[PDB]
């Protein structure tokens, strides 16, 4: 199966998944000298108030914390976006090293990690639905550099033992995302797609400008998750980023000057 590995790695995903070498593929570099500003995007909304977190589950790509979206509960509006997306989960990919781990890079450059929070339009029902439209997600990305830990993210790091291997899930309820936030909400956005397969082409990214900081024992306990089940080989879950795809017929917009 499709993995980051030497034989199953994104190189290898077109072979399963043909969508892989799409028109609108992600991530990609956002080159900040040609994203043009565009006056008319609206203001970010982040209502993340009433979220629901409810579990933490290694799937064996990343490691999920998943929010009930049986209600508007948690939502991501404005911006880019007609309409209003559900918080449903949010993950990470990280390196091997700190020089590197992030899936969209900025001028090439590649952060320690990046933060996904994966949201589905509410006009298609579930995300099932969601993410077989060509706007069903909004997935707002978030870098992250070593350097001064993030306080918010340390209830996320201490369960973690707990999830070591793939299939492994806990309870993980009253988990505040509001605390893995910069301060900041300017933001780049282009259309594209997920960035692991099957990568369909359903995701408006909104990649915020300014990274958070999280410490080097943070990220060193993200290292330590495994790739494989209980009783199987251990392998690292480290580096699972799929590197930047191209631009092709695609602008990048920025919410700044
Ligand atoms: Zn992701």
């Amino acid at each position: 199966h499709w993995g980051y590995g030497k034989h199953n790695g994104p190189e290898h995903w077109h072979k399963d998944f043909p969508i892989c070498k799409g028109e609108r593929q992600s991530p990609v570099d956002i080159d900040t000298h040609t994203a043009k500003y565009d006056p008319s995007l609206k203001p970010l909304s982040v209502s993340y108030d009433q979220a629901t977190s409810l579990r933490i589950l290694n799937n064996g790509h990343a490691f999920n914390v998943e929010f009930d979206d049986s209600q508007d509960k948690a939502v991501l509006k404005g911006g880019p976006l007609d309409g209003t997306y559900r918080l449903i989960q949010f993950h990470f990919h990280w390196g091997s090293l700190d020089g590197q781990g992030s899936e969209h890079t900025v001028d090439k450059k590649k952060y320690a990690a990046e933060l996904h929070l994966v949201h589905w339009n509410t006009k298609y029902g579930d995300f099932g639905k969601a993410v077989q439209q060509p706007d069903g997600l909004a997935v707002l990305g978030i870098f992250l550099k070593v350097g001064s830990a993030k306080p918010g993210l340390q209830k996320v790091v201490d369960v973690l033992d707990s999830i070591k291997t793939k299939g492994k899930s806990a309870d993980f309820t009253n988990f505040d995302p509001r605390g893995l936030l910069p301060e900041s909400l300017d933001y780049w956005t282009y259309p594209g797609s997920l960035t692991t397969p099957p990568c369909l082409e359903s995701v408006t990214w909104i990649v915020l400008k300014e990274p958070i900081s999280v410490s080097s024992e943070q990220v060193l306990k993200f290292r330590k998750l495994n790739f494989n089940g209980e009783g199987e080989p251990e392998e690292l879950m480290v580096d699972n980023w799929r590197p930047a795809q191209p631009l092709k017929n695609r602008q990048i917009k920025a919410s700044f000057k």
